[PDB]
């Protein structure tokens, strides 16, 4: 679990979104595994606006933060689940690192701020859904 709170927005994994998130929907994209809902309180997370390929993520299954190198956002296959069919997920970045299903929502950050959130994992790999292109999160 986990979310990004920026301004009057809450960014979560779409597959983990709640009834309130769907009832206060701003935007969602199944192909990115993202959902943004509105909030009644101001968020202060800084979204990074950069092309960094190094950063630190929070890994709930280890109660620890890990430094990682990660790929540029791209399309990558993801197998079925209670949430999605086998398909390509866009705006996804991979890194070598530990992750388990409940790790989705963990923040990845670089020196510029929030980069994205854990969305996939498996094989000693960790996938992050990028949020740096969502310029409207600030305005
Ligand atoms: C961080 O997640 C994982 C990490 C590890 C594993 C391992 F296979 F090893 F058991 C599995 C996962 C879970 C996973 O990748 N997905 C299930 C939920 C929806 C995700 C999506 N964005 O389509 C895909
Ligand atoms: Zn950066």
């Amino acid at each position: 679990s986990g979310a990004i709170y920026v301004g009057n927005y809450r960014v979560v994994n779409r597959h983990l979104a709640t009834h309130n998130d769907w009832a206060n929907l701003v935007w969602e994209d199944s192909s990115r595994d993202l959902l943004v809902s509105s909030t009644t309180a101001q968020g202060c997370d800084t979204i990074a606006r950069c092309d960094c390929q190094t950063g630190v993520y929070y890994c709930s299954s280890r109660r620890k933060h890990y430094p990682v190198s990660f790929s540029k956002p791209s399309l990558i296959f993801v197998e079925a689940s209670e949430y999605y069919p086998a398909r390509y997920q866009s705006h996804l970045m991979l890194a070598v690192g530990h992750s388990e299903p409940g790790d989705c929502g963990g923040i990845l950050r670089c020196q510029h701020g929030v980069v994205g959130i854990v969305s996939t994992g498996g094989n000693g790999l960790v996938g992050f859904a990028d949020v740096r292109d969502l310029l409207w999160l600030d305005e």
